[PDB]
């Protein structure tokens, strides 16, 4: 029941397919797959508010919101979009996502906590889904 901590991914799937949906070229995806190379993350939990800063090596994103209201944040490719998050269980909340300008694809992701404290994160984009398991540090 706590996402606050560091996070080092251990497994993941639908990576290239999430970079082909986000982008369209070909090298544009392989650069994001090589950029990831098991990226790190750090979640700060302050109640219904969940902040999430991810860092690879040359990139570094970070979002922040509350479970109940919408907000502005960065997506996974590098575009601005207002995300939203509602709870699902005692430690599993879902998330919706739409750009803040223009329009094309659709983004939405989720994040669940394990009874031990682990943290897994799922992702969606139009009709795809990028899942990645994250274990505290």
């Amino acid at each position: 029941p706590n996402f606050s901590g560091n996070w080092k991914i251990i497994r993941s799937e639908n990576f290239e397919e999430l970079l082909k949906v986000l982008g369209v070229n070909v090298m544009l995806r392989k650069i994001a797959v090589a950029a990831a190379s098991k990226p790190a993350v750090e979640i700060k939990q302050e109640g219904d508010t969940f902040y999430i800063k991810t860092s690879t090596t040359v990139r570094t994103t970070e979002i922040n919101f509350k479970v109940g209201e919408e907000f502005e944040e960065q997506t996974v490719d590098g575009r601005p979009c207002k995300s939203l998050v509602k709870w699902e269980s005692e430690n599993k909340m879902v998330c919706e996502q739409k750009l803040l300008k223009g329009e094309g694809p659709k983004t939405s992701w989720t994040m669940e906590l394990t009874n031990d404290g682990e943290l897994i994160l799922t992702m969606t984009a139009d009709d795809v889904v990028c899942t990645r398991v994250y274990v505290r540090e």
